[PDB]
């Protein structure tokens, strides 16, 4: 190809319809500062630095003063940009924490930004969820990704405490096949094409009915979903395919030849994952990554799962009904448990000369 | 190229092999009572490893829908990505709590013992040791994890998993020395892994050891937390002084290039490089950075180095360096060892033999 540089500036924030990279670092933060003007400072600086990290500009580093810290941590000096994207979102608690509109922003609050409803089978750790700000960092190289997060978080010392940092991977096939999750199934097929503007306009991107700063933005849902690999791996192929209602290998819906053939609902169990998701009639854009965090001390097996991230213009319409219908009855519940949860509103894109969330934080 | 690294040969791969980007590193404790069980394990591990590393896909559509799939499937569409798997054995494999469980004492390597305690250690016992270690490397995380997962699946009933760590280390886009999380080039001081004579002198067992160890080596493992927040707010002067090399160039102080010989008289004597180089000893370092979320005990990134090095004789090459460093290293300010192990790596496997056969007996 050419180079791996994804624009930072644009109508939309990168990292959403951007072709899905291999690695993610996913972080949520709380603001401890009390003035809005501290926040403007954080967003201005986050903006300058994201532009620089994603563009491929390297900091010269001829430090005028040996006695100060280097402005960059340096572990990416010799690395390509690797399609780095950084996407920012704001949780409900940014607009109103514990009854208080801390920053005078409750009137610019997005139409559908609220914590997700409790669902059956949830086993949420509150500290593994929520947050005032999320940063989603993606790249084709784990070290490029970590470097961007670390340097971004360094800038937030004084203003924000870091709540959690997750990270994940998902490898696409050598010839561009749909990437497989840890259950060994193709994961993404049902997404519409990220290159179809019409469909992305109708499924993902905010155009009306929200505060101006959300124009060209979207909502991001996050669910941290542990996957029980040892249970799954001991299951028959029949149980695996029936759980989803596609064939493992081909990815095709039952009774069909190809991955991309329409789902025949009447040929798949009612409570198969695909049946339940498709049957709400609604669409989202899933952009998830697998994770592993070593051994689970409470299990003695691998701690592994899915960092479920989806984008949608109206989560009340598009997402929560899906969540409701799967949480009750999904065959997949046999093999998974949700342990983290958040919904964030992601601002529209940054224009050159403005900063992220400006039309929110100003005037 | 084709991205295939031979599994069979004089040595195990993953030691002098070019450093891949990703690692998964596991240790297991044998729970089986009979050597014959361990023999089964090693046989399976062998044939499975050869498949995984070779580029061979299962690619034979399952008969009997009612059985578990033999492979977990998530590497079906991936390149083998230079995958290597390296096995080793800890002391407790040969003798646990003064009992020779599998009748192997008399085949025990000359230099295999738990590493001595050192100042500034804060070892978690459950984050080192183990009877067996598996080091899995590849240029793609998903490939490496798949390999580990399917190896470990085979071990169910024979072993319990002690711990699984994983990490990364990206080489420069033009083949520059990879940088660690402190942002310094990491590996300049190793000899060329392409020089058989040097590797023979430093890494590979040729004599003085049981036969199964011929072509093998010893693997030292040190899990070292790196306090990135402490380091990032340090001055550049302090960071360079910690090592005795310039961050950017990687040059020894007062020299022009990375490859230039260190001048000991030009670097601080408590500097990392001065202390290491001054034992006059040599090792082959093949380490990986790790990140493991927020450390709850500090609210900062939990991050570090999976220090891994290879040496024909640890008592001569490695234990000294450790001694030399542990009390005076400037790095002590920014790091803390929290896990430790030493393991003996069998010589390579021949086509038709299994790993550690000569130790186990066939
Ligand atoms: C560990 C958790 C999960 C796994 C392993 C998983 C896996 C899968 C797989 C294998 C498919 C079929 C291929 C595809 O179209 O991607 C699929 C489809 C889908 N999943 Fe999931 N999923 C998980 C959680 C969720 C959650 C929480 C949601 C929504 C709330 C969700 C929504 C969907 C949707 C909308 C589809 C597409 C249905 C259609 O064809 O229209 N998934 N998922
Ligand atoms: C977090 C822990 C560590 C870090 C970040 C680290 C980093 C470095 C760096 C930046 C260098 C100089 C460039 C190079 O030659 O690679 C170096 C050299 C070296 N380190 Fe370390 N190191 C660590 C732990 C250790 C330990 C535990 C040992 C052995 C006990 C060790 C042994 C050496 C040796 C032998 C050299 C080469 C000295 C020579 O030039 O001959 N390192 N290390
Ligand atoms: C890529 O060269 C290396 C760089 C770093 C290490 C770990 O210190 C090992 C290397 O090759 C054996
Ligand atoms: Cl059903
Ligand atoms: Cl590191």
């Amino acid at each position: 190809m050419e180079e791996q540089i994804v624009p930072f500036y644009g109508k939309h924030q990168a990292g959403i319809t951007t072709a899905h990279q291999t690695y993610v670092y996913f972080a949520a933060l709380d603001v401890t500062a009390k003035e809005k003007s501290d926040i403007i400072t954080l967003f201005r600086n986050w903006t300058s630095l994201t532009q620089m990290l994603t563009s491929g500009k390297k900091m010269s580093a001829e430090q005028r003063n040996q006695y100060l810290p280097p402005q960059d941590t340096g572990e990416s000096a010799d690395l390509s940009p690797s399609n780095l994207t950084v996407t920012f979102g704001f949780g409900p608690s940014f607009f109103e924490k514990d009854g208080k509109d801390r920053f005078g922003l409750k009137s610019k609050k997005p139409k559908h930004l609220a914590a997700l409803p409790a669902m059956p089978n949830d086993n949420l750790d509150e500290k593994q969820g929520g947050g005032d700000i999320c940063i989603q960092v993606c790249a084709d190289d784990e070290q490029v990704a970590f470097h961007a997060l670390r340097n971004l978080l360094n800038q937030a010392v004084g203003t924000c405490e870091v709540r959690f940092v997750n990270k994940g991977f998902l490898s696409g096939g050598k010839n561009g096949e749909t990437p497989r999750n840890l259950f060994g199934f193709k994961d993404g097929t049902g997404n519409q094409s990220t290159e179809d503007d019409s469909l992305m306009n109708s499924i993902v991107w905010v155009q009306s009915g929200e505060p101006d700063w959300m124009t060209g933005g979207t909502y991001m849902a996050f669910r941290k979903i542990k996957m029980f690999l040892e249970i799954w791996d001991r299951s028959s192929l029949k149980d695996q395919e029936d759980t989803f209602g596609r064939r493992k290998s081909s990815g095709a819906p039952f009774g069909q030849k190809k991955e991309t053939d329409p789902v025949k609902l009447n040929q798949i169990p009612s409570n198969s994952h695909v049946s339940l998701a498709k049957s709400t009639g609604k669409q989202i854009l899933r952009r998830a990554f697998s994770y592993t965090e070593g051994l689970d001390p409470k299990t003695g097996y691998m701690d592994a799962g899915l960092l479920f991230i989806s984008f949608q213009k109206n989560p009340d319409n598009q997402f929560i009904p899906m969540l409701k219908a799967l949480s009750a009855k999904d065959a997949l519940n046999e093999y998974t448990q949700t342990i983290g949860s958040a919904l964030y509103a992601c601002p529209g894109g940054c224009k050159k000369g403005e900063y992220i969330a400006q039309r929110l934080l100003e005037s």
